[PDB]
C-alpha cells in the first residue's frame, strides 16, 4: 500500500449527501458532515494499515489487517463490522450492519487518491490530492 501512505486532501465531492441518505444517516448529520474537507492520513507499520481522518465535523481512525474483520464506529456513528482487502490495487472495504451493506474504495489514479462509496445503487465519488 506504500502509494497510499502519506496526508491527503479532500478537494471534490459528488453526490455524497445523496449517498448518506441511502445509508440512513439524518438530516443535520448529513449537513453537517456534508460541508467537511477532511484529510485523511494512511500509514503502514508491518502488516496493520491505519486510516484517519481528521474533520471539522468528526475525527476516526481504524487500525487493520487485510482480510481480517474488526469493529468500526463510524463518523455518523454506525457501529458496523468491516473488512477491507486489496484487490487488484484497490482498497476494498466493505461494512456490515443491521442486515445492510456499504462498500468503500480506495484506489491511486493520477496525483488523486479517489474515493468511491457505494449503498445499493447510489455512488459518491470524493477525490483527494496530496497535502
Amino acid at each position: 500500500c506504500d502509494a497510499f501512505v502519506g496526508t491527503w486532501k479532500l478537494v471534490s465531492s459528488e453526490n455524497f449527501d445523496d449517498y448518506m441518505k441511502e445509508v440512513g444517516v439524518g438530516f443535520a448529520t448529513r449537513k453537517v458532515a456534508g460541508m467537511a474537507k477532511p484529510n485523511m492520513i494512511i500509514s503502514v507499520n508491518g502488516d496493520v494499515i491505519t486510516i484517519k481522518s481528521e474533520s471539522t465535523f468528526k475525527n476516526t481512525e481504524i487500525s487493520f489487517i487485510l482480510g481480517q474483520e474488526f469493529d468500526e464506529v463510524t463518523a455518523d456513528d454506525r457501529k458496523v463490522k468491516s473488512t477491507i482487502t486489496l484487490d487488484g490495487g484497490v482498497l476494498v472495504h466493505v461494512q456490515k450492519w443491521d442486515g445492510k451493506s456499504t462498500t468503500i474504495k480506495r484506489k491511486r489514479e493520477d496525483d488523486k487518491l479517489v474515493v468511491e462509496c457505494v449503498m445499493k445503487g447510489v455512488t459518491s465519488t470524493r477525490v483527494y490530492e496530496r497535502a
